[PDB]
């Protein structure tokens, strides 16, 4: 008869009840200068990963890198959000965005990067970006003079050692994001699934009134699945010519995840992952589609839409 939920909206079917937040997660224990996986649409492309099964003696097309401007990488801590806006600051004069893609709720309390964490990092799964932002200014507010335990993840995506806290400072990403002088956007996109249509929509929007040299900096919790993804419709977006192939092995080459088919292997604890990812490589390319049948008219009917009269296939 019909289709209860196609694909690309294969993570609705799963219960946000049985995945709600539990702990305060530490994002990043600021080591380091700078956030994990930093790379730019500048940067040289080197070897790929043995684990994607790739040409490396393939040489992509560099076309319309040098004006594409755009950044990926990790949470970060306050400080090293200022060490990444310097570091962009020497490759333009435009504006530079914090283009934050996380659903799940974070903040920061007394500088510490921190996150409400949830079986799978699915503790905001289902809202709209509305609730979650209420659920995220509720807690972080909530926490301030109270007692918290905030902690890294060990084995089994569990607790383990941490610290505990009386919190006296509380700040939203768009607070330190302005404090480290870059222009803060939200996209709050689901960890581990592609991201819905109203998230690709949200941004589309957002991308075609933007400044001709805006400069863009994409981040989730670890920079590597919805950073790439995003960063690759943006190369799609900006240079449509380019082949599939060259943006997806030149998005991986630079630092990113490689959004073409590959051998998928996951431990048992991981098999829930397994068909998630193949519906992000079949995503990957119906939006490819997208671009190349709606770029001529100007976008006049947006991807939700028209991903409704154009499925994508399994």
């Amino acid at each position: 008869m019909t289709v209860t939920e196609p694909v690309g909206s294969y993570a609705r079917a799963e219960r946000p009840q049985d995945f709600e937040g539990f702990v305060w997660r530490l994002d990043n224990d600021g080591k380091e200068a700078l956030p994990r996986n930093f790379r730019t649409s500048a940067d040289a492309l080197r070897a790929p990963e043995k684990k994607f099964h790739l040409d490396a003696a393939y040489v992509p097309s560099r076309e319309g890198m040098d004006a594409l401007h755009i950044s990926g990488s990790s949470a970060f801590t306050p400080a090293q959000l200022k060490n990444v806006a310097a570091k962009l600051r020497e490759k333009t004069a435009g504006p530079i965005y914090d283009v934050d893609l996380r659903q799940e709720s974070h903040g920061y309390l007394d500088g510490i990067p921190v996150s409400w964490y949830g079986e799978r990092d699915w503790a905001n799964l289902g809202k709209s970006q509305h609730e979650a932002l209420a659920d995220e200014r509720h807690r972080l507010h909530a926490a301030l003079h109270k007692t918290v335990y905030i902690a890294p993840l060990g084995k089994h995506k569990l607790p383990e050692g941490g610290e505990v806290r009386r919190v006296q400072k509380v700040q939203t990403e768009q607070e330190v994001a302005e404090a480290a002088g870059m222009r803060y956007f939200r996209i709050a996109a689901t960890n581990h699934v592609w991201p819905t249509p109203e998230n690709i929509d949200r941004f589309l929007a957002f991308y075609r009134t933007l400044p001709q040299d805006a400069w863009l900096h994409f981040h989730c919790e670890a920079g590597v699945g919805r950073t790439t993804a995003f960063m690759v419709m943006t190369d799609m977006l900006k240079n449509p010519s380019v082949s599939l192939k060259d943006i997806l092995y030149r998005q991986h080459e630079i630092g990113g995840f490689y959004y073409g088919e590959f051998p998928i292997k996951t431990k048992d604890k991981d098999s829930w992952k397994t068909k998630y990812y193949r519906e992000k490589i079949v995503m990957i390319e119906q939006f490819y589609r997208y671009v190349q049948e709606n770029r001529a008219d100007g976008y006049q009917t947006p991807w939700s839409v028209w991903l409704k009269s154009h499925p994508a296939k399994a």
